[PDB]
């Protein structure tokens, strides 16, 4: 049962409290933009899956409500308690399941020793982190740079393009380019991770309908239907005091597995792919991610990087968007971010971002349990 996403919508992603809407405001300006692209009647979506991490579990439904109008379809909330997915993963699963023919998903976040000192950090700097993780991702920058001789000034200049990159998104928090200098200069989080590296919180939200074959073809919407013709999860990966490794526990394997995965199923390898969207929470992610997705070979992403591989002009071009860098990370609706940004590409309607000639396009997520989630899409019917 092969799935489409036939519609996709986002907020802006702006700084908390720059804007003075609610949720359900967010939800439904998202929603109601991803149902205008996809260009069916709001009856038409017979279960929504939504994905939130602050709130109680009625949040979901209220979004759903004030965006749709009242009714009886399941609402389903991505992050339950005894499971640890994503928004479009399940919506996904339901359309090839055959549990449905057309799904909403829906994506929203609005704010409401070392530990202790990160924790402070995080709130006054107004990081969209846990405190574990810039000192998890900076180990895992470390042992990358004293097992291969990457250099700091690598990681800063994968946060430099993302801020680059960001000048023509916007839907991003930040929109402007800093000089490599300023992104190596600015404030200190841990270790060679400064300000600039890290992840920001927004607040906003994201969308998309998804649809099966049958759906597409009945109501003659082959043209803006953008393929999901792979996707992986892969949760925690168990293994040996004496294979362990700190990039191993920010999830490098899990990105692995998943993309080969993806790569085998779609029958593709990671030089087809024309355009990513990835999880760059840190610099540091980015950087290994490029490994992991077999872009290039174990340690060499500080030659990927020096080439300009990863921008306009390159063999991939990363985060067209600008990343979680400069978007900012609302946690439910980052996802769903990436998602329209390409399918905006795919379609060919990205405009001052558009990656020229761009059919295969991948995308890196990390849900709330901290699986990691390996998307590729390609047009549908093209």
């Amino acid at each position: 049962n092969r799935v489409f996403v036939i519609g996709v919508g986002m907020t802006k992603f702006e700084k908390p409290g720059a804007r003075d809407i609610d949720y359900p405001d967010m939800a439904k300006e998202a929603g109601q933009r991803a149902l205008a692209d996809a260009g069916i009647k709001y009856s038409a979506i017979q279960q929504a899956c939504v994905g939130y991490v602050y709130g109680d579990s009625t949040c979901g439904q209220r979004a759903i409500y004030h965006s749709l109008g009242l009714s009886g379809i399941p609402i389903i909330n991505v992050n339950n308690n005894c499971s640890t997915s994503t928004a479009l993963f399940m919506g996904r699963q339901l359309i090839q399941g055959g549990l449905a023919d057309c799904v909403l998903a829906l994506g929203f976040e609005k704010m409401e020793p070392m530990d202790k000192h990160m924790e402070v950090m995080i709130n006054r700097y107004g990081l969209a982190a846990v405190p574990a993780a810039p000192q998890m991702f900076g180990n895992a920058g470390r042992e990358h740079m004293e097992k291969y001789g990457t250099k700091p000034e690598h990681f800063a200049k994968v946060a430099w393009k993302n801020h680059k990159h960001s000048t023509n998104n916007p839907y991003s928090q930040f929109q402007d380019e800093y000089s490599l200098e300023q992104v190596i200069d600015s404030r200190k989080v841990f270790e060679f991770l400064t300000l600039l590296q890290c992840c920001p919180t927004s607040d906003g939200a994201g969308a998309a309908v998804l649809a099966s074959e049958s759906f597409v073809r009945r109501n003659g919407l082959e043209k803006k239907a953008v393929e999901i013709v792979a996707q992986e999860m892969v949760t925690d990966l168990s293994t040996t005091f004496e294979e362990n490794s700190c990039m191993k526990m920010v999830g490098y394997d899990m990105t692995r597995l998943a993309a080969e995965r993806c790569y085998d199923t779609a029958g593709v390898k990671p030089s087809d792919v024309d355009v990513i969207e990835l999880h760059d929470c840190f610099s540091a992610n980015e950087l290994i991610t490029y490994e992991a997705l077999g872009l290039c070979p174990e340690g060499k992403a500080g030659e990927l990087i020096d080439r300009g591989d990863n921008t306009y002009g390159g063999k991939w071009v990363i985060n067209p968007s600008g990343g979680l860098i400069s978007k900012g990370h609302p946690l439910g609706a980052t996802g769903l971010a990436q998602c329209a940004e390409l399918c905006w590409q795919l379609r060919a309607e990205a405009g001052p971002r558009q990656v020229p000639g761009a059919k295969l396009a991948l995308q890196h997520n990390i849900g709330l349990g901290g699986a990691v989630v390996v998307t590729l899409y390609k047009m549908g019917f093209p």
